[PDB]
């Protein structure tokens, strides 16, 4: 299944930009790649999820609605509860890399996050700014390039 990106940019709403990105992992998992620069660190740690809806042009993170949700151990959480599986954000910059099994690249599958979207929040539930779940790859097919 295809690799996902998720690009968060600085507008006078917020400064946090930067990339969430999901690639295919071999034993049933995804790997998750966040590098993200511009948080506002004294209203952090910052959850963040995978909302049900599609960022609007408006740029609106409320109207992504609510999780992707289709605890004492991982499988207990949200699907789209990525931070509270593996971390909240926090800092001013955070990078980070770790496998999700509950996420899905498969078009075909339930839990797939294609064309679904991330909102990061301040530690009060506060939206602070928000990216679409897009492809990370241009090209695709078997007699393709990128
Ligand atoms: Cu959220």
């Amino acid at each position: 299944s295809p690799s996902l990106i998720a690009k968060f940019e600085k507008t006078s709403k917020s400064n946090i930009e930067g990339t969430i990105k999901f690639t295919p992992a071999n034993n049933g998992t995804v790997s998750v790649s966040v590098d993200l620069k511009g948080l506002p660190s004294d209203i952090g740690p910052f959850p963040y999820h995978v909302h049900e809806k599609p960022v609007p042009a408006s740029k609106n993170c409320s109207a992504t609605e609510n999780h992707f949700n289709p605890a004492a151990t991982p499988a207990a959480h949200e699907v789209g509860n990525l931070a509270g599986k593996h971390g909240n954000i926090m800092g001013e910059s955070y990078k980070t890399e770790y496998d999700d099994s509950y996420i899905s690249l498969n078009e075909k599958s339930r839990s797939y996050i294609g064309g679904l979207s991330i909102v990061i929040h301040a530690n009060n539930g506060t939206r602070l700014n928000c990216a679409n779940i897009t492809l990370l790859d241009e090209g695709h097919g078997n007699a393709n390039t990128t």
